[PDB]
């Protein structure tokens, strides 16, 4: 018996609000009669009618989507209300997770989230699918070893957005490599807020000045040579995901092989 039937899930504490609704965390019984924790995203009664067939349309492409390091839609139920069951990760977002293990988390694990991430990235480039929200509060944690990328960007952001984005309304693949590089600042980082010293205003003139985030303190010089490659004004200059997915391995090997693990 193929799909899911409401009475299969039951809901229980509200997580959060999304874009479209409340998201709940709760129960789904599958096919083996096993219990799986999920995350049923729900969308607003009182919502126009352009809002739900979004709503709907992203989540046909989630479904679509079947990577380890993109949060998993395990079903949908069209009938309204209409819930998009996806598989719950407990630790949350990746911001907050590293702010709470900034004193365990080594250097090897913060480029590991970066390497998965820009994983999942390089599928979606190959199918020029532009993502918009590369940021680590949207990177969720399914555990120690493993990160996941988020839903697609409602699209400000601006102190995450390449300088087309900011000036043109430009995204392409090569605007979330830029913003890929933010994450992985923000990563290095344990989760502080990019340009948090400037206003959004201020950010596209130091931008054009050839300014850009600085260094951070246990970012190898290796990997902060990447970001400044990955934050090139002209978007054509920027590497492909599929080219950094490389760097970073490199980059992850000699920081395992550092740590002598
Ligand atoms: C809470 N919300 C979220 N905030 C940030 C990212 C993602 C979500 C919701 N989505 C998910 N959320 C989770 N888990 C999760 C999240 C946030 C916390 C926790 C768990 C525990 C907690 O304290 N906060 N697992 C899977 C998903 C999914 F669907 F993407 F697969 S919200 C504002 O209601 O949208």
């Amino acid at each position: 018996q193929y799909g899911i039937a409401r009475e299969d899930v039951v809901l229980n504490r509200i997580l959060g609000e999304g874009f479209f609704g409340e998201v709940y965390e709760g129960v789904y019984t599958n096919h083996k009669g096993e219990k799986i924790n999920v995350a049923v995203k729900t969308c607003k009664k009182d919502c126009t009618l352009d809002n739900k067939e979004k709503f709907m349309s992203e989540a046909v492409i989630m479904k679509n989507l079947d990577h380890p390091h993109i949060v998993k839609l395990i079903g949908i139920i069209e009938e309204e209300p209409t819930w998009i069951i996806m598989e719950l990760y407990p630790y949350g977002e990746l911001g907050h997770y590293l702010e709470r293990n900034k004193n365990s988390l080594k250097v090897l694990t913060l480029v590991l989230y970066s390497l998965q991430i820009c994983k999942a990235m390089a599928y979606l480039e190959s199918i020029n699918c532009v993502h918009r929200d590369i940021a680590v509060r949207n990177i969720l944690v399914a555990s120690p070893e493993c990160v996941k990328l988020g839903d697609f960007g409602l699209s400000l952001p601006i102190k995450w957005m390449s300088p087309e984005s900011i000036n043109f309304r430009r995204f392409t693949t090569a605007s979330d490599v830029w913003m890929f590089a933010v994450c992985m600042w923000e990563i290095l980082s344990f989760g502080k807020q990019p340009f948090f010293w400037l206003e959004n205003k201020d950010v596209i003139g130091v931008l054009e000045k050839g300014d850009r985030l600085p260094k951070p303190d246990l970012c190898p010089p290796v990997l902060y040579t990447l970001m400044t490659r990955c934050w090139d004004y002209d978007p054509s200059d920027r590497p492909r995901f599929t080219e950094l997915v490389c760097s970073l391995s490199d980059v992850y090997q000699m920081e395992k092989d550092i740590a002598m693990e």
